[PDB]
């Protein structure tokens, strides 16, 4: 008995003792529900279809890549509803779709093309592959068995043929297994050699998703299988209450021929729906699709594992050694104490705490510090500098600040004692504003507006290091000033010269 | 006989000493502070933690987190003590009740967790007492859950276990099923899993290794210490800041497989700084539940590469109007020196230098926005961002026109007037530049007045009829400005230049 | 029989023509340039790579990185070589000694490991030579490791493969213990573990496969020729820039389990673009060390949507002050019309149009910030932020005033006077609009002299009693200019618009 | 002090407090740097300088 | 310095090799430290004391 069970437990494939589990997210061109899953096995792309959407419906074939991401699409106009497809990779290493095309009532096999088209004029003149026995007949759509080149033929009110992709090809008509299935309709049907699944259940979060398995030589069920999936808040709690089921297909691993059973669930509510692929796995399968996942994921941690932004390193004291791409934010004691933070002249700019986004890097190790000071009460400030590696000497050069614009409808206001009394310090550009209280205190204030306030702005440097400081009397007369003011030591070119 | 006895072992044991702990996955808290313990609500796979609320007479925070970690809600209970264990308890109806320990009133209670709920103190004095008659004025215990069994467990302070029936409990019948003692080194978690109790121990240092005790409750005695070792941010033994703090246990059972893991939670990170880690002790197999998990939460587009460096454009990219799929690029000053479609002050290529590109996250219709940033370290750094649309029946895309994020630095944003033909009409692009006296005797359209000296050029944004005004302030010490309109598109400068002096 | 003998073989082999290449992680170093080599230091965790310097007597770096593939230092060997292999020895007081041939030296060294530091060639001079004693005048190979077994390898040119002992080696002692010959398509990696040889071989085309052949160094003779494709970004021989180069493996025997790996290093991407990929070779069940040493430096929290479309509000959040969660979203212009609290010009809603709406990643106490980006094609793209706390004992947030990022593009910010109520007043928001003639004489407050005429609207930044500053600047040929101040919340001006003219 | 096969001086360095310096140890290592064994009185340690 | 010295040694009745004699010099700093890291072999000669 101990073999017998570990015997099941390592190479038994019965689904409905099987775990289902989120395998990854997938695209597609439409911002609408997911209809079929197929994979390529040759090269682990993924084929979805989706519907378009218009008066005689179509639908949209998706080629993804193997974690999910859209490469291409393809539109079968008045196509149908796309239920399901079955893939045909050719020799040359083209794609071919086996579709019923509703609009011209045709069972066709067409060749995939990226972001192609397919017109009704065109699919007048492909050639017909529907067998003789169904022509006027076309309420059925088609899907493969891989692992034993069957074309299988789902109809409308429950039929199930079963032929040989060959004979289709060559436009023989012989049904080799037919059998009949049957609040509840379908939404997903795969085979597997003697096993048929069928895939059942509405979007509602009351309605169980469940997979009943058949089989083909006895024609009768076998069991239902009810079953539960952890959405994004957790079993049965997907967002926006909505979770319908969109197909289903069976894959044999190439390598070590060992299955598994995909699963398409398409969540999200109106206008905002998105796919995600479950499956149920022989022991050791899902780790082949885990690594597909993998190499198409954020490997690399921009935030922590809970939305909070990275905290810096208790080491790093200095803003120099924080090269290290993130985004980071820290508190107002941490900006306090940091080395080389943004000043202006004796006066730290960033007199808050900051959120420090330091971009992924050049392929040389370049970054850039975006800073963005964290205040409520006042505007937030938005500054940028830039910084190289010599790989020669492994030393950082470090560059000027940018300042990106940026205005509230309060002060940025410029208290003189922590300018050392002097306007001359601010020469970083845009806009302060000085009340009257302070220009008195500020030592190089024009005369003319000694005791009243004024917006100061800050222009851009010019040639030789200077910047322009302009003054505006916040006074019903118009008062403007400008002097011009060396940047880095705060030397004053020449007094205020009045524009009125 | 042998050969079976090893694989079932490796494929059925569930011993803990011989098994790998493993990282599965971060989780939060709504306190900046240390966790305390961890537990699974297995009917949801949804999370549930405690945090001290750090008050003068200590309560604690009962956080709800998603199966990814992620904070949904949380639930404080004022002078609740430390909350050291608590034990879920999921009703018919859905609703979730936790065993907690309230020190403030010195009572076992079984509360409704309630979302992003303070429970004061005076509510806390009206709940039902659920403390076993034996165990008045004797409140130094904490409670915890073996869901497996439906057992009530009490930690007291002095080292006593006591296994009840839960159900008991909530009946309030008083008998103490079984009984055993525990006993520098202080508990850090407690898990129970039948007859199996878990005592995990170990200090925040680096040099103090996490420690589980695995004791037998029917025997009553120590089976053995399992000390290990686990891989942190920079490999094992090497947390971030030095800080590694356990933070308690627990035992799931996969409802489905019936197989075993026991969890483990970490802190790790300095004062002010911490952030907390979930690892695992599985038997074969049961991993993967965890990390579908982790995966259906995690970050499962590309943004950057693996390393933290940006995306490279791919080699058969030679037009930006190509570049419409999500992601944080860069390319070198090479590449922007010839791809397709750059941003243009008439012949000036604005982006001279290499160029960050964010292609941000698409719309549903997968519309996007491409910004950039001129990377320079002795210039001022451009931003500039525009929009573009993808027509899902002729699968064209439409190109916006470009925006100027307004950028300044104490250096100039020099403009040497060969590269713009000699026309300062060329530079429609808003934002402010210079023009040196050198650079003005060789502009074409120059004003005379100023002829020989330098200015600032300062470029508005577009009028009705897509015309810009330029403003040139001279760099003299008299009032001197002039303005005049200019077309973006044609650079046809409406009139000459109109001096406000 | 035969059924023990099936899942034996499944559970416990390690053959490796029958284990399936899986993707592991990516990984970093410092030189923009392909990989070399790879290395495990099973004490750590560590990974170790090298890779060339591209200088003119070759040379290499050794470069430290994380579990997770990111870089945490780097070693130059100036004029080293090539690099080809190298073996890592963890000492006892936590250092790492590297196994290294100095082609500039002509020396076997057993050099110490230190970040981001540069071994020039008078310090190697300077180094301790550990070249056995029938080797001198013969500095054509360099060295790898066998940890289970305390083998140091020597790879020769010309083929020959020397097995000897480390600590002989460590001891200036000469004995060659075991010595085959390895024998269009070269070496691109080397692996030894106990009996087992593995040799990689392959080109970088898409065309040439890769191909690992298992020797056993008792027989001396190839066992078999293993070829396989790999799963690159776009599927099965789909990698990015057609570029796929086979740069180094290595043996892993997990010190808790013993059970082994093989591990690949792939570099893909064009020129000047390259990255590094590791794939591996498991044993049932050793995926998930790694996987779980990947996980702990992924990104675990969900910022975007699977496929690069940016997240979609919940159905539940009618209100901007609701949505605190960070992550990029995006709303259609439906929705940004009817959530609440979003940007107001008086009457005006600013954010006419769809909305991408960036949360940022929270502070330690969930602050955030809310960017807001007007997703337009035909207007300039308006970016604002505001800023909002949590109050950690109220658990009610506060949301700060609205910042304008100055943005700007050649086409108008036009104002339609029904939308502001005929209101200039309105307008407090900071930045450029336009009014065209049509519109002024529609505005109840526009200056009489211009009233029939266009103008730029300029809006300042507050002053000390909330009041703004706007600027009205004649869009005519002669110098026309006023301002006046409003206070931004009640709309209410202050004083008649003042001429500067 | 550091000393050419024939008696000059390429190099010396200086162990601030460490004692007398009667006698010390050589170590080549492998990378061809020299390690000092010595006693250093003034943090009352014996070194691998 | 780092091309090693070397002497072959060889038998004319025989024709062939006997051993190749590989070794370092002592050089103006040490083993293997010449002025200028430069140490070219520049010929040898046998001499027999008459």
């Amino acid at each position: 008995d101990l073999i017998k069970d570990i015997d099941r437990f390592v190479n038994g494939f019965e689904l409905n003792e099987l775990e289902p589990k989120f395998v990854m997210g997938f695209g597609g061109i439409r911002n609408a529900v997911n209809q079929s899953i197929n994979i390529d096995k040759e090269t682990n792309h993924m084929y979805s279809t989706q519907s378009d959407s218009q008066k005689p419906e179509g639908f949209w074939i998706n080629k993804l890549t193997p974690s999910g991401d859209l490469i291409s699409s393809m539109r079968i106009v008045q196509g149908g509803h796309g239920t399901t497809i079955g893939l045909e990779r050719q020799s040359n290493g083209e794609m071919k779709i086996w579709l019923h095309h509703d609009g011209v009532a045709k069972l066709l096999q067409v060749a995939y093309k990226d972001n192609y088209v397919l017109d009704l004029e065109e699919a007048k003149g492909l050639t017909d592959y529907t067998p003789q026995s169904l022509l006027n007949k076309h309420t059925f759509t088609p899907l493969i068995d891989e692992a034993n080149d069957k074309l299988i033929l789902r109809f409308g009110d429950g039929t199930i043929q079963v032929r040989s992709r060959a004979d289709v090809k060559n436009h023989i008509d012989n049904v080799e297994k037919e059998m009949t299935i049957d609040n509840r309709w379908m939404q997903g049907i795969a085979v597997d050699g003697d096993d048929l699944y069928w895939l059942s259940g509405n979007s509602s979060v009351n309605s169980h998703v469940q997979i009943g398995k058949y089989s083909l030589t006895t024609g009768q069920k076998i069991y239902d299988y009810p079953f539960k999936l952890s959405y994004q808040d957790g079993i049965n709690f997907p967002r926006d209450n909505f979770k319908e089921p969109e197909g289903i297909c069976i894959y044999t691993n190439p390598k070590t021929k060992r299955k598994s059973l995909l699963l398409a669930m398409t969540n999200g509510g109106g206008g905002k729906r998105f796919h995600n692929l479950y499956g149920f796995f022989q022991l050791g399968e899902y780790e082949h699709f885990e690594a597909l996942r993998a190499r198409g994921s954020q490997n690399y941690k921009l935030t922590k594992d809970d939305g909070r932004a990275l905290s810096i390193p208790d080491h790093i004291d200095d803003l120099n050694d924080l090269t290290q791409a993130g985004f980071y934010y820290i508190d107002g004691g941490t900006a306090e104490k940091l080395k080389n933070m943004p000043m202006n002249g004796s006066k730290r700019i960033i007199d808050a705490g900051c959120f420090i986004n330091v971009y992924p890097t050049t392929q040389t190790l370049g970054t850039v510090q975006e800073l963005t000071r964290f205040s409520t009460g006042r505007k937030m400030v938005k500054m940028v500098r830039g910084m190289t590696l010599d790989v020669f000497t492994l030393k950082w050069d470090y560059g000027l600040w940018t300042t990106i614009k940026t205005d509230a409808p309060y002060q940025e206001y410029l208290e003189a004692s922590q300018y050392n009394n002097w306007i001359a310090y601010v020469t970083t550009a845009g806009e302060y504003y000085i009340t009257g209280n302070q220009m008195e205190l500020f030592r190089d204030a024009p005369e003319e507006i000694k005791k009243v306030g004024a917006w100061l702005r800050v222009s851009s440097g010019n040639a030789v290091g200077e910047v322009r400081q302009t003054l505006e009397a916040n006074i019903s007369e118009y008062k403007e000033f400008f002097s011009n003011v060396n940047a880095e030591t705060k030397h004053r070119e020449y007094g205020w010269v009045a524009k009125h």
